[PDB]
């Protein structure tokens, strides 16, 4: 309703981007946070209209402006050029804060579906620290539910809509690009794989009740959205999934189609230098990788999944406002 500050342990010393970008747009993390516990009330939240999401979209637009400068940006018609050294980079959290005046509730039933009225609300003065990750088909090192996994959409029955999967068990990826220098891969391990998969499938069984539930890999698209793309030190990764998003869940039991080899998945990966941008429609173009060894080990902690008897699910992404909704989801701004 108003706008929003950020608040961070930016530091000085770092030149990781995020830390600059923190240390001039945002003030230090409060170590004495309030918040105040309501268990009574009940208010309605929306995470699909929630303009903390834009308000964070922006600040996000911003940081990768300031810090990841492509050597060659192109709209349309027009390119831009300038410097595009390389830097370090690792995302680091941030709080969205309500200025004087106005409050933040967030809604504090575990198993909120993002959408509709919550009894258990708090009220406090910023967010919890979220890391502005950009990727898409996996959400990466956000925070995890607390109880079930939880099936967020703004219309389940709209297949159109994204499908925001909120996992309570983190799923290991390691990607690298070991000592072609554009080849790279990621290792998942099979059985939590597995495990994972088994447990969404019961929860999409729950709202598709007849179906035969099916992972399948992306239709088409883009590069950047049909894999699993995203930044690793500066560098852009895009690792193929058709291995990921390949199994059934039948008969109350999940059946992995996907190939694995002596327990782990492995998706190839390639590094890119030309860039749809998640920012505005447009290209960008940067320098070849740095040298060594490129690895980032991250945890999955969602996925975002587009619906197609049988109902078939394949990853999805490319509106970096639902990576962002995925941590907002449980605060609204308020008075
Ligand atoms: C939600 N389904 C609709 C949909 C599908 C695809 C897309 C949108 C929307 N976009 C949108 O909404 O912009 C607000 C984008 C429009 N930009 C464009 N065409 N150049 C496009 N996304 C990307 O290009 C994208 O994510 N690139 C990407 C780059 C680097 C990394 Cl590390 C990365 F992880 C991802
Ligand atoms: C979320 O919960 C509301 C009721 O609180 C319900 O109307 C809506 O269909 C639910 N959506 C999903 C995706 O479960
Ligand atoms: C996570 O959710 C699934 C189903 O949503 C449930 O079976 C499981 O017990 C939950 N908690 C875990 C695995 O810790
Ligand atoms: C979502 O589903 C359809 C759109 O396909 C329509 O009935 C309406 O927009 C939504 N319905 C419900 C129950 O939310
Ligand atoms: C992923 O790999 C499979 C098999 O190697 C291939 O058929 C598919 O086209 C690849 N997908 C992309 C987006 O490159
Ligand atoms: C699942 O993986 C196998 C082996 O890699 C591949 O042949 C198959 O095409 C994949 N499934 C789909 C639906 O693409
Ligand atoms: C996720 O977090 C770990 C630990 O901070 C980091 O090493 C990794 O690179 C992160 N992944 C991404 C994609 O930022």
């Amino acid at each position: 309703k108003t706008t929003l500050f950020c608040a961070s342990d930016a530091k000085a010393y770092e030149k990781e981007v995020h830390n600059v970008w923190a240390t001039h747009a945002c003030v230090p993390t409060d170590p004495n946070p309030q918040e105040m516990v309501l268990a009574n009330v009940t208010e309605n939240f929306n995470m699909w209209k929630n303009d903390m999401v834009e308000q964070m979209h922006e600040d996000i637009i911003s940081l990768w402006d300031e810090s990841l400068k492509p050597c060659v940006k192109l709209t349309g018609g027009s390119a831009i050029t300038q410097a595009c050294p390389k830097v370090s980079f690792d995302p680091i959290p941030l709080h969205y804060c309500a200025p004087a005046g106005f409050a933040i509730l967030k809604c504090n039933n575990k198993t909120f579906n993002g959408t509709g009225p919550c009894r258990n609300v708090s009220t406090v003065q910023c967010t919890h620290g979220i890391k502005p990750v950009v990727s898409t088909q996996l959400l990466l090192n956000g925070s995890l539910a607390e109880e079930e996994i939880i099936i967020r959409s703004e219309n389940l029955t709209n297949n159109a809509k994204t499908i925001i999967v909120h996992l309570n068990e983190s799923v290991n990826i390691v990607c690298t690009r070991p000592n072609n220098i554009r080849q790279a891969h990621c290792n998942i391990n099979e059985s939590k794989w597995n495990n994972t998969l088994q447990k969404v499938g019961e929860e999409l069984a729950k709202h598709f009740p007849s179906k035969t539930i099916k992972f399948e890999p992306s239709s088409g698209g883009d590069l950047e959205i049909t894999t699993h793309s995203f930044n690793c030190r500066g560098e852009f990764f895009y690792c193929n999934t058709s291995d990921l998003f390949n199994g059934t869940y039948r008969n109350g039991t999940y059946n992995h189609t996907g190939r694995s080899s002596n327990g782990t998945i492995t998706l190839q990966c390639k590094i890119k230098q030309i860039i749809n941008m998640w920012q505005e429609v447009g290209r960008a173009i940067y320098a070849p990788p740095i040298e060594g060894e490129i690895t980032c080990n991250s945890n999955i902690t969602g996925l975002l999944l587009l619906r197609d008897d049988t109902e078939t699910f394949r990853p999805g992404g490319g509106d970096m406002r639902d990576n962002w909704r995925s941590e907002l989801y449980k605060y609204k701004v308020v008075e």
